[PDB]
């Protein structure tokens, strides 16, 4: 089709345009003053929400150019949350700033190439200072500040949060999700919890539950599908002689054999709780071993040598305590080696590092959690499901800003370490002159965070950041409390993972955004 | 596609605008004097209402920004009769003011978060102060009062519901459903009535009603099939030597041996009545269980380990007398263990405890009631349809307020608690002054309802809620009979649960409201 | 979709709107002078007719509210067709009559809940006084005098249905079909006559008519399919030697069997008739039964323990004479207990005590009918199809009030009877003034039919009904001869249910109808 071609300063008008809509969209939601964005929802409820890539994400506009426009400077929102998940509404801010001085610049009648360069090398230069600029966050005040503070300031979350990384330790997964009634709350989980249930209600031991418990379990850990008690009668016959209870981790048992083991159970010979095997296929495979790991046991796999007739007592896996619901299979202190734990942890490890797709890394690591440490689980809770929402974003928002800032540090908070990292490169010059206004570009932009932040406060951004600016390192303006001050100290803490993330999409995508000439589109 | 994005007050307009016309559509019914609305339908006749969820959830705008504003709003009635069941329209007027009153705070040029924290703090103060106002509302008496006012001041309806609670007793079932004649009707069964025919009319003891009738039955219990009779030679063999009547609850009974039985049946062998296991798979074998709990038995299955051909009289469950009709056998007075049918029935609540969807946790509720009370069921008639609807949907409010309020008990009805409640707390202030303001918008909200009952009575809303004002506790106005008075004493009882919810529902919904700054929504 | 609301008086507008459209297009064919309405097929030519109810089911409006109003007031007519089947213009006009005068009283700013629990009261005394009012209408000559008022003055029509419940007796059945001809014709037969024709032409015993007759037949019930000659050798060598012509009453009989039996027609051992059994499955086995019942006879069946080889004289029914064509097998006289004939219409009548749907009553009354009395057949003739329509519907809308009057009576004709009832009520007074009106809006409403059907004859409705209010009891108007004097005597009579049963449901709509307060509907 004929298309649509803008070029020279009508280009530049249009990005500019799509990028201002876009940003201006994002930025109300910025600082602890921020406020909540409505959008609607064609089905359903309309969401009510205060994170910065969530409003980013959702921009378009009917022009053509300055939609396009706006979706290319969608993308440092997008790419910041994807980095840090938190700190999106800075990016935004940030590459618009950048945008509209480089554009600025070349309005001037001269090379947007070199202004790209300068604004490379100086924010290059910025997201260096940020992270020598950085201070760990590793102790659970700091953390619960940081998670406080991405989730606007509130000390419930992150402390929660910082708790929840405590229970479940730093090779556990922290979850967040909802709870039925109007308050958060957290669960953490240790040892083997996979969810297969019993196989049979008869096996339950305990029905005011309806669950079955063994004690100094046997785990037959069978990659295969049990059918036959004629398959079992070596090992149910020593395990019978030796009375324990005998738990089944296998494909799964058939109708038969099991009718044959819940008779059993009620006439005293072998107290069995059959579930199945988690995973299915590889991952059955490597929960199987994960188990034999954790248990002293060994699979009974076929290509490998044995069979189920074969299997013993001693290819039955040893825990201290299985607890069979309904759903969930709970091997508790599974009595076996833990060098094979951290051995098959390790392969686990490994794996994650050749693990490309953040799923595989994150299945990976949680076989890592289990085997290792535990599992914990934040809910939150909430009257209304607006409500829900909203306070789960913001907890997540705090869960990424406490990890991240666990990662790399904090540092003074408030898009105050930014002017200060600012006033480090007010030197920086490039190849050229041109280059060296790219620089500048870039060092008049990375004043926008506090200045936005303070502005959602609705002081005034000139004489508050003059203010932050007189004072250093980590002076700034606490503008939830509309005063100055050290942002470390009250708590305004955000990791430097999350500012430097922000800072290099935002110069990487102003870099060509700078310099368009021709711009083509469809024709309406 | 291109988004309709708005900022400043002109959302908080469309906001306001919305919400204005839902709650205007909702309150029309609110009160003794509430005035019903016809509701069109595309199919059919349309309807008479005088509920207040009922007219909310019909209410949409052509203007996208009101219309999905009206969205969120109608979440306030939605979960108020999710909850209750009763008092939607309070909870949409209370919804509605203070959406009004914050929404004119933040004009003011002020914080509409800090606002929205005050809301809440005044409004966990005012559910507080209601619940402990909450007075009992167990006695037959106050039931149909509460019934009385919940369905629009009609005695009759709550003295049926009293009267049905009385006749199922706590632990049993009620429920409202439609009549033949011109007038309401109250049915209670006691012990099972499961709705299983006999298999054959040749069974059929008593042709004048078309219906089988076993006196000291034996049930055989066989979550099987019967396929032929010689799985019954041992059982037919004992129970014609036993002589007295062997009733089937079994899976089924198969034609050839039903010819069998029937003929037994007129050859004088054995009085046979073939029905069917009530349920389907896990819930048969709980009706099976149940059945075998009350009359002695045991449901024979194979899993277990025995065969049909291996049961005698005592697998087959003794009743005193089961009455089997073409649709139901009743099983009544089973001479069986009480006691496990207690232990069944405490297997079943911690079913129901564990039961998330409302239909798990009625239908073990249900298993209680036939196994431990009784099943009411409460008719409601009327000449022509819509007077049906009309009356019917009263009767269910009432039940809903009527077992709310033997939950939590009642408050001085007709808006009048909520004034005593909101005289409370006049004192209440938040972290701010912006929290404080927030604060006196729920208390300027809080009382609201008693205004709308006195105006959809047609008084004044300023001076009769003044005079009600200058009493207190159960002073108040009684708007049906628009006087002055105790509300608990002229019959006016509301549930404390029904307004508490509403409460809840509207003030977590209108503390985001009050925060909202954009709205983004497709264009036009 | 965005809805359509109409809150206030705007609401009521549109209502009397609907509801007058609806009435106005009723009440044309209302009395002995109602005019008649065509109304237009799409396919085929219309129709004309003076049914009330018919022409009101046709109204359908552009505007959605008075659509929606004269939805909701074509309920009388439609309840009143469904309950009495005649009067139902009269329903129309008193449910309009009503409606306006509520809608006024609200008008003047009073309450309608009370207006409608007084418009409820006002009725229920009124119908009770219709009740009270009733006289007797059990004779052939007031049954023909109803009808005749009911077939807009046609003693032919109200004589041929009196005479037709005089043949068929009052457990017979009366149906009204069209006759070939100019005129109408009336056919009652009696005892058995089951459209199953002879099997086999063979059979014929008189190629005049095509028929087959055979004299104290011998009627096989078998209720199975009759295959081969070895299954009634028994049975066929019985009836050889009993040489009575056998009559086969089962689900068929088989090629080779027919074969066999029409070669020993004309061979001279066996006089034959194979039939089929009347109904399919329960009805095939109730048919089957009543034919036992008449001609003490056994149903061949398997289980109950005998076999077709098994079968004897004994099991063969016994007749006087069965007439059996090409199509109907008419077993005149079964001679056999009568007693188990009343005891299986007992049966069946009970089974219509326990009849829900109106086929199912139906087909139990035509089996009483058939077993027990008789079945009657009216012919409506005339020289085009217009007139069919026409003369069809007038009968048995004379049919329906001559059942009527039959079952309640009948009282002062052409709404004088309820001119009597309102003066018999001018004293009632509800809980508060607004009940008192809405007492008030209910009599000045009830004199409305008088005033209709004199109307549609072209005098003064006023100076008319205020000559006929000045006499009392049967004193009124003579519609058709334009004269005052009594209703009973000079044969216009109308049955108390169906006034009754009209003048319930206009008070049933009319009363919600009054306190609706807004609308809802889809934009248009
Ligand atoms: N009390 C406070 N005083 C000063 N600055 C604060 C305070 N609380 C938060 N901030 C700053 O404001 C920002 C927090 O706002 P918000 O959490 O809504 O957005 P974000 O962290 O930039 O992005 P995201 O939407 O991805 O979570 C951060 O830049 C943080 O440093
Ligand atoms: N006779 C009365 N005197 C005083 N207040 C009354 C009287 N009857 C009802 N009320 C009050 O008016 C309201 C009853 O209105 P209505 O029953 O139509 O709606 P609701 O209870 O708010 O909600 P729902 O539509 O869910 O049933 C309640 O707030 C009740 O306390
Ligand atoms: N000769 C008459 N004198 C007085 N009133 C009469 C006379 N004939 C009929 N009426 C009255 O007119 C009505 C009968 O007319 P018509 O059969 O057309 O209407 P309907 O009975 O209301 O309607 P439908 O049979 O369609 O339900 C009755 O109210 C009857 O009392
Ligand atoms: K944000
Ligand atoms: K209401
Ligand atoms: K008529
Ligand atoms: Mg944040
Ligand atoms: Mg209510
Ligand atoms: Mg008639």
């Amino acid at each position: 089709a004929a298309k649509d071609v803008k070029f020279g300063n009508d280009a530049r008008v249009k990005m500019l345009r799509g990028v201002n809509v876009l940003a201006d969209a994002v930025k109300v939601t910025l600082g602890p003053k921020g406020r909540n964005v409505v959008l609607d929802k064609s089905f359903g409820a309309p969401t009510i929400t205060k994170d910065g890539v969530s409003v980013a994400r959702e921009i378009e506009l009917e022009d053509k150019f300055e939609n396009m426009g706006a979706q290319m400077v969608k993308e440092v929102a997008s790419k910041a949350n994807d980095a840090a998940g938190d700190g999106t509404t800075t990016a935004t801010v940030l590459a618009q700033a950048i945008i509209t001085e480089g554009l600025k610049a070349v309005a001037a009648g001269m090379n947007p190439m070199d202004l790209k360069r300068g604004i490379d090398k100086a924010v290059t230069a910025a997201v260096e200072e940020l992270k020598a600029l950085s201070v760990p966050c590793s102790d659970s005040k700091a953390i619960a500040q940081v998670g406080t503070i991405s989730a606007n300031s509130d000390e419930t979350v992150g402390k929660l949060i910082a708790e929840a990384m405590d229970k479940v330790g730093k090779e556990g997964v922290i979850t967040v999700e909802d709870g039925t009634g109007l308050q958060d709350e957290l669960d953490v989980v240790e040892g083997m919890q996979f969810d297969r249930g019993y196989l049979s209600p008869y096996f339950i031991n305990k029905p005011e539950t309806g669950a079955v418990e063994l004690e100094s379990p046997f785990i037959l850990l069978a990659d295969k599908k049990i059918s036959n008690i004629r398959e079992m009668l070596p090992v149910l016959e020593a395990v019978a002689k030796a009375g324990k209870p005998l738990l089944i981790i296998a494909e799964d048992v058939e109708g038969e054999a099991l009718a044959t083991l819940v008779v059993n159970t009620m006439r005293g010979i072998v107290k069995v709780a059959a579930v199945k095997a988690p995973g299915f296929g590889d991952r059955r495979k490597a929960m199987l071993q994960d188990i034999a790991t954790l248990t002293g046991g060994t699979v009974i796999s076929e290509e490998i040598g044995m069979e189920l007739e074969k299997a013993t007592l001693e290819d039955l896996g040893q825990a201290k305590r299985v607890v069979i619901n309904k759903d969930t299979t709970t091997i508790i202190d599974g009595v076996g080696e833990e060098a094979a734990i951290q051995g098959r942890v390790a392969q686990i490890r490994q794996q994650i590092e050749e693990a490309t797709s953040d799923y595989d890394r994150e299945k990976l690591q949680e076989r890592v959690a289990k085997l290792a440490g535990g599992v914990a689980v934040i809910k939150v809770g909430a009257a209304t499901e607006v409500e829900m929402k909203e306070k789960k974003a913001r907890v997540e928002d705090a869960l990424h800003a406490t990890r991240a800032a666990v990662e790399e540090g904090v540092v003074a908070g408030g898009g105050v370490a930014l002017i200060r990292v600012a006033s480090k490169l007010a030197d920086l010059r490039g190849q050229n002159e041109d280059q060296n206004v790219g620089i500048k570009v870039a060092l008049r932009a990375m004043e926008a965070p506090l200045r936005q932040i303070v502005l959602n406060c609705g002081e005034e951004p000139s004489v508050v950041a003059n203010t932050v600016k007189g004072g250093d390192g980590n002076y700034g303006y606490n503008a939830a409390t509309e005063e100055y001050g050290n942002m470390i100290d009250m708590g305004i803490l955000d990791p430097t993972k999350v500012t430097r993330s922000a800072l290099q999409y935002a110069a990487s995508v102003a870099g060509l955004m700078i310099t368009t000439e021709c711009m083509v589109t469809d024709l309406p």
